[PDB]
C-alpha cells in the first residue's frame, strides 16, 4: 500500500496493478495537499508565454473542481481518456516537487 505519491506515479508507469480508480482518488488527495497560493507564485514567475503557464493555470483549475466537488472530480478524473489523465498527474507530481515544503515564501532565482 503505496502512499498518494507511489500510488500516482505506479499508475503512470502501469506498475504495481494501480487501477485508474485508485489513481483519482489518490489525485483528489494531491489536489487537495498542494497550496494552490503557492502555484500561483511559480506560475507569476514564469517569463510571459511561457508552456508552464498553462500547464500551473491547469493544475489550479482542478484543485478548485476539487475544493468544490470532491466525488465529481475523481469522476471527472475516471472520465478522461487515460493519457491525458496521466499528464494531468504528472504535471501535479511535478508541481508537488516544487512546492511540498514546511513554511513564507519565495521563488528561485535560477532558470
Amino acid at each position: 500500500a503505496l502512499g498518494v505519491v507511489g500510488v500516482l506515479e505506479s499508475y503512470i508507469g502501469s506498475i504495481n496493478n494501480i487501477t485508474k480508480q485508485s489513481a483519482c482518488v489518490a489525485m483528489s488527495k494531491l489536489l487537495t495537499e498542494l497550496n494552490s497560493d503557492d502555484i500561483k507564485k511559480l506560475r507569476d514567475n514564469e517569463e510571459l508565454n511561457s508552456p508552464k503557464i498553462r500547464v500551473y493555470n491547469t493544475v489550479i483549475s482542478y484543485i478548485e473542481s476539487n475544493r468544490k466537488n470532491n466525488k465529481q472530480t475523481i469522476h471527472l478524473l475516471k472520465r478522461l481518456p487515460a493519457d491525458v489523465l496521466k499528464k494531468t498527474i504528472k504535471n501535479t507530481l511535478d508541481i508537488h516537487k516544487s512546492i511540498t515544503i514546511n513554511n513564507e515564501l519565495t521563488v528561485s532565482d535560477t532558470n
